[PDB]
Order: structure tokens, then sequence, then C-alpha cells
């Protein structure tokens, strides 16, 4: 029984004049409030009993960390078969308080139920019921209750507390609230309407139903709100799809008419996954002057430059082999580009057609049209395979794909 | 430049007539927005690049999960040294949205700060600052802001918003809104005051400040807060120290007065350690009749029942050892309980000087007043342990304590 000197309390008598009972009680409960035992004569008799302190619990253990067994004695109460005393544990000091609650003044009226939402071309009812009583119960009529419902998308947090109130069971949710393509959240309360019994909380928010919203375009911006910071600075919270933000760069450009485009920061905080929201700070030194800014968020000129002199890749040469006296040469189908001066590099490659390109020998040189080379007893051997490159100060650009392999 | 495409966009060519580019697109923005090369001629003669698909991507890689890359070609632009163009991503439909923003109608006072509790008997001023500007920048004023003081304890949730407001940056908490032993915590946040610029979300709340109220009275029930349910129960919400309620049993009673005093439930439900908060379904059937109900939380009777009978320890008897002839004997020392006809087991020990009683022999019989031995050539041994225990059918009871080793 939960009470610790209740839960550890044994009384152990002899069927003579000697009944003893041991409990204990918590070192820590001790500087608040300290308990007498207490045995149960016949009724009204709550006849205290005498203890004294202990250092063993033999009869019972205490699952305190530090306890403070004692030891009580109690005098004859004459045993005999069928003979039971109750024990109890009384408080140094009445404990307890009260509260007079005028029920009128403290009504929290019930949770609502089955919450649906049907929607109605851009427009969503929201329905709900309120489990008033049984016989019509005057104390509490639907006249009496007002609604409190509250809705926000699946992802923000209910500290935004978009609010709306009804005085009949059902609201109607449109285009001028939510926003054309997100999964919406809203649950209700029932609160007390002006006209009333009197105060009370209102009743704890019933379960929440979720629906998607008018359809919309996606891979679109949302949410550009923009709020003047005292009078130097104004905040725009972007939002953007985690996807479209991967192909197209947006940027927030802004023109007070009656121009600027874009700011120094456009610092990104990822939302839920499913988007990520910008933010940039538009400075504004005259308020007064130019209190109209007509921000937008559009594709930020977003290019790669790439140099042509650094970025070039030549056209793969031919190779057409030519054998006189000792087979060895290599031809060099040079792309004549037109009456350009570039220097170029080569990779010739050897093999057979019993070995892989991996273990050819690559003799790399510059301006060269063939080489040298002592073969074998092998006539349909592979090892024709060339690379250009750019070996002037026309800085860089890439190996060209490789030709094709004259099986001589 | 983050953008996926861009990121991995590399356009190589030949000092001819043919220059591919290779770039790639994430998989999953494809079906959401689908982007086309372009390239920049001069200026406004942005002509697009045609691309087709591509399985490999050598010159760059993809940091995606899935990538559809692309291989692009695209005309003589005659090349010629010191010859850069630029590369853009159009995506294939119009994306932006736009806000046309009057500073007045969005403004977002700036956060209070400095928050501090100078406590002056059972009372905290809670006072606060708020940086307008630097030069007395007549746009915003502070007769243009209102706060908004939230407070609550270190265990609640925010969701109760106890809420207070001010024209001034002080506020006045005292007995009637803390509770006197509670700590607890605060916070502020700027609104705009009626008398205004325009609308505008007030500021985002402040760090919160923690402080403990007023001294009271601990080890004793807080919270009677009463709730009454439609019109058929009335909950009420108690609250104990999680210290007291190891020594002190609570109950609710109730009353309507103009007995009854208990609930079937009393469910518990842990709060912040320190305290322990508990719960109670009163049953009111007539509200009209009996709106006066006067709830109390006091001291219940909780009592251990202990029944004589079964809780028996008789007493230790004496044993004095006889030895005639050849010693054996062992004398019982029975309290005579007054001519009251019970049944006892014994158990008596044997030892010696030389061994301890882990290794005694037990022989347990009824109403036995001696037993038989065998000793050796010892005559200091010790051997006398004798417990009593009621066998009969006065059910039960415990092990009586042992006796006293007669050294015989
Ligand atoms: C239940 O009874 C116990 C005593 O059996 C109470 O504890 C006792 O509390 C007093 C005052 O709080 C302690 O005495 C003080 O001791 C200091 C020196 O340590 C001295 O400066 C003071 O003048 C005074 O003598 C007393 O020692 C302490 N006893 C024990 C055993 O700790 C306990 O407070 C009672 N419970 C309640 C709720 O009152
Ligand atoms: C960018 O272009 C690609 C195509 O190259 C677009 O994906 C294509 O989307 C259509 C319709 O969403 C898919 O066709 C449909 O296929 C199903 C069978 O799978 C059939 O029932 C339909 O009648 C229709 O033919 C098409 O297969 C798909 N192509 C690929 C390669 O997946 C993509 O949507 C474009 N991006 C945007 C934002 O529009
Ligand atoms: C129940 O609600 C309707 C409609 O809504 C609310 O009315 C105000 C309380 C306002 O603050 C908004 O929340 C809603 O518009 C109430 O009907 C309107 O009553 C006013 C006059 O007081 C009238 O000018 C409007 O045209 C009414 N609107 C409609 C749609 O008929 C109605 O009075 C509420 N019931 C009670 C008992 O207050
Ligand atoms: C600034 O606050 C003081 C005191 O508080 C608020 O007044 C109301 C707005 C009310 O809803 C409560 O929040 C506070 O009491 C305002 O002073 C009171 O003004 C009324 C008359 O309008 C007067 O009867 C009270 O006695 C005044 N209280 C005190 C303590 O002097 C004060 O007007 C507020 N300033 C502005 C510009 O509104």
């Amino acid at each position: 029984e939960e009470t610790i000197p209740l839960q550890t309390l044994r009384c152990y008598n002899d069927y003579t004049s000697h009944i003893t009972c041991r409990w204990a009680d918590t070192q820590d409960a001790q500087r608040l409030v300290n308990v007498t035992l207490i045995r149960r004569v016949n009724e009204d008799l709550l006849e205290p009993v005498s203890c004294d302190l202990s250092d063993d619990m033999p009869w019972s253990a205490c699952p305190h960390p530090r306890c403070v067994p004692r030891r009580c004695v109690i005098p004859c109460q004459s045993f005999v078969v069928t003979d039971v005393d109750y024990f109890s544990f009384q408080p140094d000091r009445p404990l307890g308080t009260r509260l007079t609650v005028t029920l009128t003044q403290h009504v929290q009226p019930p949770e609502p139920r089955d919450l649906q939402i049907s929607t109605d071309q851009d427009h969503f009812l929201l329905t709900w019921s309120v489990a008033l009583g049984s016989p019509q119960s005057h104390w509490l009529s639907p006249g009496d209750l007002e609604f409190e419902v509250v809705y926000k998308r699946l992802q923000d947090s209910w500290e935004d507390a978009a609010i709306l109130l009804s005085n009949t069971s059902q609201a109607t949710l449109g285009p001028e609230h939510l926003m054309p393509s997100s999964t919406y959240v809203a649950r209700v309360r029932t609160r007390l309407a002006p006209g009333s019994r009197l105060s009370g909380r209102p009743s704890k928010w019933s379960p929440e139903v979720c629906w998607d919203s008018q359809p919309g375009d996606e891979a679109q911006p949302q949410n550009l709100e923009c709020f003047f910071d005292g009078a130097a600075v104004l905040s725009c919270s972007w939002e953007v799809r985690k996807e479209v933000a991967s192909s197209v760069s947006f940027g927030l450009f802004y023109k007070p008419s009656p121009r600027e485009e874009e700011c120094s920061p456009v610092l990104r905080e990822g939302l839920g996954s499913l988007h990520t929201r910008h933010h940039c700070q538009i400075p504004v030194p005259d308020p007064a002057t130019h209190g109209q800014y007509i921000v937008s968020v559009q594709p930020r000129r977003a290019e790669k430059h790439i140099k042509s002199s650094v970025n070039i890749q030549m056209a793969p040469p031919s190779l057409q082999v030519t054998k006189d006296g000792d087979s060895y040469s290599l031809r060099w189908e040079t792309m004549k580009m037109r009456y350009e001066h570039i220097d170029h590099t080569f990779e010739i490659q050897y093999r057979k057609d019993t070995a892989t390109w991996k273990d050819s020998k690559t003799e790399t040189l510059q301006n060269a049209h063939s080489m040298a080379l002592p073969a074998l007893e092998p006539s349909t051997r592979y090892w024709a395979r060339v690379r250009v490159r750019t070996s002037r100060t026309g800085y860089n650009g890439i190996w060209s794909e490789w030709s094709e392999a004259r099986s001589w």
C-alpha cells in the first residue's frame, strides 16, 4: 500500500499480552511531515501507538535509500480467534486544501469529434459534432458553446496559431486562408460563447484532421513573407521546393516604385525536407520617402563561363600503319585546323591481340607523325591508339578520344 | 555553383567547328521542373542548346543518387583566342512570386532584451528593454509598441499561455498570479499597440527568465483545479509532493452543502518528479439542484489490517541442559500461555565451539521437551538454540527468536 510506513509495517503478537509492530519512515519526508502509528480499537477509539527508534528492519524491507526504522510495542488487546485490528498513520499536522467549485464558474465543454472535411471547389467545409449529453440536459445547451478551430500545414508549428471561430459546428476554409499546394492540418476546441454559464477553461483540442488543399502549381516559390524591421532592414522569408532549387536558382529582387535586385546575403535554412526556405535582408534607408517596395522572387541570372581556349578537346586522329623494310611507323592524321598554329602532344599505344590496353607502351612526344618499333613473328597484332593534346601556351583542354586500332 | 546542372557542366570544343557540352539533371526535380541548356551569343541572343540523353558522365561527376546525364552538341561559334561564351539553364515554365510590401503594414518590432526580475516582498518586477534604433528614428516610437508577457512554471507547457500585457517595459507579477512554492519562467514579445503604424506580426519571443516565487508551505497539496464536464462528471486535477505522498496518503472528498467523500478511481500521474498529480471523477446527477460542491483534499483513511492469530511470534525459550548417565537432553522453557491450547513446533540446534551454526543439526519436532544425543570428548561445546512456531490450525506466524547457548 504505497505509503512507505504502511507498505513496510508488520505487527507480530503472541496470544498473551505483547504485540509489537515494526514500520519505517523515509528520512526525507521527515523534514516536512512526521507520522505517528495508530491502532483502531473499535471505531472512534483511534488509540495512538508508542514507537521508539530502531536500526534493524527484519519483518519487512524498506525500498528507500535512507529509512528511519521504528519499533512499537502495544499492550494487551486480549487476543482471541477472529480478532482484527487496523493500523493507520496520523500526520503531525492537519494537511489539505479545499475549493468551492461553483459549477457554472468552472465549466469545461466536451471536446468535439467526428472531425471531417468535405471539399467543394477550392473550399473546404470542416464539420464536427459534440456529445453534450443524453436526455435534453438544459444545463448546457449548444447555444452556450463556441468553437475555436486552428489550422496550419504539415510543416509549421502550432505556435503560429492561425485561429478561426464559429458559433456553429462548421467552418468554411477557403483560398483566402490556405495556400495552393500545401497539405494542411486543423483541429478544434470547444469554448464557452460570451453568452454563457460562466468561466471555465475550454476543452482539450480534438484529434487533428489532415487534407491537401486546392490544386496548385508546385515547383514554385511560396510564402514571400516580408517584414520591415524597426527602420533600417526588411527581412523576407522565402520558400521553395527542395528539388526545384537544384535546377533553378532563385534570387530576391526589389524595386521601390513611385533597379536594385539582389541582397548581399541569401542564407538557406532547411525546412521539412520537401521544402527549403531562404532569407535576405533588404536595406531601406528612406522608409518615409519609399514605403512601397515590390519584392519578387525569380530566376537569378546564374551562368557558367566557359573559356574556349581553356576547354579544348581535339578530335581523334587516324593511324594507317606503314611497313617498309622493318614495320614500325604509325601515321598521324592531323585534323588540319585552318592555319591555326598550336602545339600538339600525342600518345601512341602498343598492344597485341593477346593483351589488354592496360599493358601497352605509351610513347608521348611533340609534333611527331610516326615512331619506331621492333615487332616479332606476329602480323595481326592490335596496336593503334592515339590521343592529342594542346601542349602549347594555349593553356589547356582535355585528352582527345582515341583513334582506331589498325590491325596490322 | 549549387544548381546541379550548372555544378556538373563541362563544355569541351575543338578549334574547328564542334563544341560538346555535358551536364546532368536530377531525376527527382524532373517531375516538377525540366530545364534546357542555353548559350549566350552576345547579349539578348540567348540561343538554346540541343541536348540528347546520355548514360555516361565522364567530364564531371554527379553528387545525386539518380542523375539524368545529357550530351549536347553545338555548332561553329568560330573559335578564336580570348572567346568566352556563357551557359545558363532555362526552366520549362516561368516560376516566381511577387509581393507589394508597404512598410507600415508589415512591421515586426524588435525583440526585448535584458530581461530580469527583481523581487519586492511577494511581488516580482519583470523588467526589460528594446533596441529601437540610434538616432531618434521617429518612424517607430516607444508609444507604438505593446508588450505581451507569458509566464508558467518549469513544468507545464506554454499552451496554457498565461498571458499579461503592458504599455510600459515592465510588469508586476504577484501572489494573484504565481503559486507559493513553484519555480516560474516567463518571456516577453513585442506587439504593436492599437495606436500604431499598421499591421505586422509581433516580434519573436525573447529569452526566458527563471525565478522561484514567494515562500510558502511545502509538503501541502496544490492546484485543486476542478472542472465540470458537460453535465454528469466533475474532474479534479490534484497535486502533491512526491515525498509527502509516501507518508501521507490523501483522498478527495466532496459535499454539496445547501457526506460522500471519495471517488471509485484516483489515478496517479507522475509530473516533474518533485510532484505527483492525482485525478478523480466525482459523479454529479443533479447539477441544477446542487450547483455547489465544496471539494477538499485531506488525509485519507488508509489502514493495514493485521489479524492477531495470523501474525504470531512466540518468545525464545530457555534451554538448561541435563546430563545424567549419558549427556543428551535439552530443556524446553515453554512460556506458559494462560491455559491456551495451541500446538508448537520447535527447532533445536547442535554445534561446537569449533564450528559455526551453518553446520548444525536441526531436529524439528512437535510438543517435545528434550531429545537424544551421543557427544564425545568435549564438555565445553556450544549447542543450544531453540525456535518455536505455531504448528496448529491457528494458521500462522513467524519463527521465534533464538534461545541461549548453554555451553555444557
Ligand atoms: C520529527 O521528529 C524529528 C526529531 O525526532 C525532527 O527533527 C529534529 O528537528 C530539530 C529542528 O528542526 C533538530 O534540532 C535542532 O538541531 C540543531 C543541531 O543539529 C540545533 O541547532 C537546533 O537548536 C535544534 O536542536 C533535531 O536535531 C532533529 N532531530 C533529528 C533526529 O534529526 C523532525 O523535524 C520532525 N518532523 C517534522 C515534520 O517536524
Ligand atoms: C521532362 O521531360 C520528361 C520526358 O522526357 C517528362 O517525363 C515524362 O512524363 C510523361 C507524363 O508525366 C510520361 O508519359 C506517360 O507515361 C505513362 C506510362 O509510364 C503513360 O500512361 C502516359 O500516357 C504517358 O505516356 C513520360 O513517360 C515521362 N518520360 C520519362 C522519360 O520518364 C517530365 O515530366 C518532364 N518534366 C516536367 C516538369 O514536365
Ligand atoms: C454566428 O456567426 C455568424 C457569422 O459570423 C461571425 O460574426 C461575428 C461574431 C464576426 O466577428 C465573425 O466571426 C463572423 O462573421 C454571425 O452573423 C453575423 O452577424 C452580424 C451582426 O452581428 C451580421 O452583420 C453579419 O452579416 C452576420 N453574418 C452572416 C454570415 O449572417 C451570427 O450572429 C453568430 N451568432 C451569434 C449568436 O453570435
Ligand atoms: C498603460 O497601462 C495602464 C494600466 O493598465 C492597463 O489599462 C487597460 C488597457 C486594462 O485593460 C489593463 O490591461 C491595465 O489596467 C493604463 O491605465 C489605466 O487607464 C484606465 C482608463 O483607460 C484607468 O481607469 C486605470 O485606472 C489606469 N490604470 C492605472 C494603473 O493608472 C494606461 O492607460 C495604459 N496606456 C495607454 C496609452 O493605453
